[PDB]
Order: C-alpha cells, then sequence, then structure tokens
C-alpha cells in the first residue's frame, strides 16, 4: 500500500530539512546580528595575525567560527543573568522566548563546530582543532557553571578573589585561549600566557565598567553577580569586621532590584566604604603595566 | 610584586578546577540520576551489539555516550516545555534554577562530544565519528527548534502529519541515527539505520498517544500545547470536515497552557468522540509496527527487535 511506500521512503532518506525551516529556527540567532557587536574582535583576529600569518581564507573560517560561538553564547548569557537588554535592544529570550532561545543557541554551537572542518583535509591537525575546540567549550562551560552558582545559591559561597580569577581563566580564559590555539594550531614562545592575561584585563575591565557607567544601569547588581569589584567588598567586609556592611551588600544583592537609588547606595559603598573601585581600577592598571612594563593591548 | 607572582603563576598554567567545583555543575545532572527510569536503553545497544560486535570496552563508552546525551537533553527539554515533573520527580531546573541547568545540560554535551575522541585513534575513523555526532547533534536541534516553533507561535502553523513526522525524523530520530550510525562505523565485521528510524517514529508516536491515554485510563503535553501527532490528526481532520467550533475548541484549549483536568479531559473527549484520533494514531502505530512485523525478507531487520516492536504496540 501508499502508506507503507511512503514510510519506507522517509526512513530511508536523510532527515527533510528545507530553507523555510532554517530562518523560523534562526530568529533569536538573527535578532541579535541587528545590532553590531564589538567589530574591534576580527580586529583583535587581524592584530594575533601578524604574528601567526595565517592564509587570508583560512583566517575568515576561524573568525566565523569565533564570531558564531560568541554570538550564540551571549544568548544563553542573557537567560542565564535574565538580561532585559543586549547591544541596547531588547534580548532574544523576552521576545521569542526562553525555548527557541536555548534551543537556536545550541544549534549553533553545533554549526560552529561543523565550519571546523573546512580549515582542513589533513586528519592529524583535524583531530588537533577538534580537540582544542572541546577543551575550551569544557572550560567555558566549568566557569560559567561557577559563576552562576555563585550567584544563585548566595551567600552558599562567598568567593575569594583567587577563586573569581580561576572562574575567569575557565570562563573568559576559554574563549581567548579558544581563538588563539586554533590560529596557533593553524601557523606553518605560545602566545597563550599573553592571551590568559589579556582575558582577564578584559573582564575585571567589563565588570568594572558595568558599576562605573547598553546592558541598562548597572545591570550587574540586579543580576546579582559577583562581579570583580563585589568580591573584593565582600571579603574586605569580612577581613575588616564590617559586619553590617558585608550584610547589607549579600541583601542588595540578593533583592535583584532595578531601583535605581538601591543600586546608587551599593555602588556609592563600594566607592566610599570598601574603595572597591579603586582597588579595581588599579588592579586593572597593574595588569595592564605586565604586559606595557616587559599593539593589541590598547583596547 | 607578589600581585603580579601571583598572576605570572595563574596565566602560566592551565585554567584551575577542582572535584568540588566538579560535584557543584553536575548537581542538576546527579539529580536526574536520582531516578534510573526506563534504562533499558543500555539493552538496545548491548542488544544491537550481537550484529555489530563492538569489543567490549567500545561499547562501554558508546554506552556512555548515549546515556550522557540523552539524561542530559530531557534537562533541556523540560526546561524548554516549562515541566514540573521527570521520571516521578520534580524536575531539576525548579530546584536548581534554568540557569544552571542550561548550563549543566550544555556541559554534558560537550562531555560526551570528548568521549567520541576516545573510541578510536585512527585518524580517519575518528574523522568520521566526529562528522557523525555533528550531524545528529545538528538534526536534533533542528527537529526540537521545529517542535518548539509551531507551540510557541501556534496558531500561526498548524503542521500536517507529513509535516509532523519530517520534525520527528530530526528529532527522535536524530539519538537513534547517532547511536546506530557510531555503531556501524565501529564494528569489526545493508545499514540497519532504516529501521532504527522507524523505530523513533514509533517511539515518538506512542509516546505522544500514551501521554493522553494514560491520562484517559496527567496529560502534560496539553498542558505545553504540543502539536502531538493526536492533537495533529484532530486539527487537520476538524479543517477537512470543515468543522469550525470544534478546530477553534482544540485551539483554544491548547492556547490556555492549562493544567484544569476537566478542560485536559475535554480535550480528549474532543479527540475521542468528533475526531477520532486516539483510535486513528493507535491503528497508525499498528500500521507501522505491522511493517516490521510482515518483513519476511527482512529489508529492515538483520528478533529480539521484533518483540521490542511488537511491544510497543497500542
Ligand atoms: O559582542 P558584544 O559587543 O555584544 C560584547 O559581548 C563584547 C565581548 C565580550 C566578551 C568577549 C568578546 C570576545 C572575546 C574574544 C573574542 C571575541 C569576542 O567577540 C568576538 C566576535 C567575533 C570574533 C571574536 C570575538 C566580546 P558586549 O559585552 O559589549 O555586549
Ligand atoms: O563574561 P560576561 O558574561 O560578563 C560577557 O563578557 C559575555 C561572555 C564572555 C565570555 C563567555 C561568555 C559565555 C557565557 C555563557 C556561555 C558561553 C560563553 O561563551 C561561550 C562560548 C561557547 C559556548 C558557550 C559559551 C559570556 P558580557 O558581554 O555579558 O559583559
Ligand atoms: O530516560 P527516561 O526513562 O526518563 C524516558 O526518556 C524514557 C527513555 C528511557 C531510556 C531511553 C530513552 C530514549 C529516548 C530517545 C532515544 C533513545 C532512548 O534510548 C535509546 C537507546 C538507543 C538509541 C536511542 C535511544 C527514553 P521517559 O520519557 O519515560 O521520562
Ligand atoms: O521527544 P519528547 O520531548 O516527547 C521525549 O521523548 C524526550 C526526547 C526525545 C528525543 C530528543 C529529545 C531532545 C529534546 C531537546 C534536546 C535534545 C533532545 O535530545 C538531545 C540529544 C542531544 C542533545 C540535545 C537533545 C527529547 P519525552 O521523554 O520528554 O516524552
Amino acid at each position: 500500500n501508499k502508506m507503507e511506500a511512503k514510510i519506507d521512503e522517509l526512513i530511508n532518506n536523510d532527515p527533510v530539512w528545507s530553507s523555510q525551516n532554517e530562518s523560523l529556527i534562526s530568529k533569536p540567532y538573527n535578532h541579535i546580528l541587528l545590532k553590531p557587536g564589538k567589530n574591534f574582535r576580527l580586529n583583535l583576529i587581524v592584530q594575533i595575525n601578524r604574528v601567526m600569518n595565517l592564509p587570508k581564507d583560512q583566517l575568515a573560517i576561524v573568525s566565523q567560527i569565533v564570531e558564531l560561538l560568541h554570538n550564540s553564547s551571549l544568548l544563553i548569557d542573557d537567560i542565564e543573568d535574565n538580561a532585559p537588554l543586549r547591544r541596547g535592544q531588547t534580548t532574544s529570550h523576552l521576545i521569542f522566548g526562553v525555548p527557541s532561545t536555548i534551543n537556536t543557541a545550541n544549534y549553533m554551537y553545533f554549526r560552529a563546530m561543523q565550519l571546523v572542518s573546512q580549515l582542513t583535509t589533513k586528519e592529524p591537525l583535524y583531530h588537533n582543532l577538534i580537540t582544542i575546540f572541546n577543551e575550551e567549550l569544557i572550560n567555558l562551560h566549568r566557569g560559567q557553571g561557577l559563576d552562576i552558582y555563585w550567584r544563585d545559591f548566595l551567600p552558599e559561597i562567598i568567593p575569594t578573589q583567587e577563586m573569581y580569577l580561576n572562574m575567569v581563566m575557565n570562563k573568559t580564559g576559554g574563549l581567548f585561549r579558544l581563538t588563539l590555539r586554533l590560529m596557533e594550531a593553524l601557523s606553518p614562545h605560545s602566545l597563550v600566557p599573553f592571551i590568559n592575561l589579556l582575558g582577564i584585563i578584559y573582564q575585571i575591565r567589563d565588570d568594572y565598567l558595568n558599576l562605573k557607567d547598553e546592558k541598562g544601569f548597572a545591570e550587574d547588581i540586579t543580576e546579582g553577580k559577583l562581579s570583580f569589584p563585589i568580591v573584593h567588598a565582600l571579603n574586605f567586609t569580612k577581613t575588616k569586621g564590617q559586619t553590617e556592611q558585608h550584610n547589607e551588600i549579600l541583601r542588595i544583592l540578593l533583592l535583584r532590584t532595578s531601583d535605581k537609588d538601591i543600586k546608587l547606595k551599593l555602588i556609592q559603598i563600594l566607592e566610599f566604604d570598601t574603595n572597591s573601585l579603586a582597588y579595581t581600577k588599579n588592579f586593572i592598571n597593574q595588569l595592564v603595566n605586565m604586559i606595557k612594563n616587559d599593539y593589541i593591548i590598547d583596547h
């Protein structure tokens, strides 16, 4: 009969997937492309290439891979932080919903992975590009897992500066290392230590500017993040016996508040009571002087 | 002095990660392991192996891969359907939160991928295994993305039965094909892929059917507004017969995202008395199983397998 014949045809062919289908599920992703991201990224990749010297067409693919992983990971990051804005517009998950956004972001992680084989035909080198991809993706999720856990289960764990830096080495260092390691493996004195330093500077600076200044006003406070200035402050208050301030910092973080005055109060506690903002600014300058007093690093 | 020296050490070493850090991010995953569920998956693998003959240690790994992807995919599946229960207990995202559960599930996807790399060191075969893994994960997400889309954009698109089957081929068939293709690529010793595709289709339709049938005998699929196989039949049946009020009433209840049992029973009544969608589905599953039962030639089958098939019969 015809039903059996049609079922037979179905199971003997590859799953049917159309262009229209590809478009429908790409919506959460297409939305974040509507706004440009730091364009100075292909900029960073172009700099590092002065040293790696990859051929233009191979470099392009590395760039596409990292751009894709980066843009899609932001979709997930914003769900995980329940963020309202990204690149000055509403986050995808508030528009298309959390379910679609998770699935689309995860879909793009595997599309990124598929691009890797466009880099080489040589089994050995391929094997190493894949291992690098797998390793850093593992590191990336270990660090983000720690960051989310500390924030969502606060005050169960109050991280020390040491713990925060290790989380960053996993998370933000993971994407910087991913980009550098792929290029070093493709290139015809590794820069890994230098790229780890850059990732840390970047994350701490990112935490700092969030309070010093589109994602909204000091949105890291609304999200309750254990940011670099917050970690210094929680440890500073514990160490100095400032019991009341230590507890009020925790309380404000736990409110997940959008109240601008409450956020401003916390920011001035970091300014005048714990001097965490100045501590952070100096810490950043000290890391930068590690490069300078030893060009990309200029941002 | 000191700070700089601590930073030098940090950036020159691999990222620090401990056993304690591993236990913390594994919490959402271990929770679902608290109940084994219908873990007889290891059985289908173990059985298919009688034809594939993979050495016991490679078989263990394929096994771990399948268990990891399947377990972590339910963590994500439950967040995507906002499900309250899984394997009889509160879903992980409701205990550990949506953020940690997504991250933990995604972490396990990559730990599964790293196991793939440990199946062989033959560089060519390795590339093939990675290609299979990559291809099926992509089909899986396309299928799940389409199922979610219809559900969340309802009533913009009402899929037909043919559309539903293509979605299922991508989604459900993705993990069955993934296990089978890996096993087949590894075998020392006609693909069983067509057979496994059919199994995945039977499995999913049967799953849609029992979700409504066990309630007739939670029916969370109704609360989620899912375009399940019986609901798809019911929507196209009412459209075809020009039954406007019934068509609309089915949409209204799905759109309600209701957990009110009397309303859920009302949709089931519609399916039972107006469209006869449950009898239709039962019969459709029977016709699929019979394609295996009457495969005298063994066009699809290589007995322990047929038993499974007949079991799935409704
Ligand atoms: O892309 P966006 O400008 O939205 C932003 O994520 C900037 C950013 C934050 C963190 C990491 C990166 C980053 C780091 C390393 C490499 C690359 C990054 O972004 C891209 C894009 C394209 C290629 C490589 C990278 C960019 P944002 O915090 O300013 O929103
Ligand atoms: O570190 P922040 O989250 O503060 C930020 O830099 C963005 C960011 C930087 C580096 C990594 C990630 C991130 C977060 C969640 C998941 C993943 C991330 O990066 C990858 C890459 C590939 C897969 C998953 C993830 C986000 P921001 O642009 O939101 O300021
Ligand atoms: O794991 P649970 O027992 O929780 C459940 O997913 C049922 C189930 C149990 C075991 C395996 C599977 C399953 C699902 C999709 C694909 C495959 C499954 O098992 C195998 C084995 C070999 C290949 C593919 C699959 C489903 P449930 O729907 O009853 O919650
Ligand atoms: O298809 P249903 O959601 O009805 C169910 O069969 C479970 C299921 C089967 C097959 C695939 C999936 C699924 C859903 C979302 C994401 C992913 C799924 O399977 C994988 C494997 C690997 C990565 C992601 C996913 C879920 P159930 O046990 O919840 O009834």
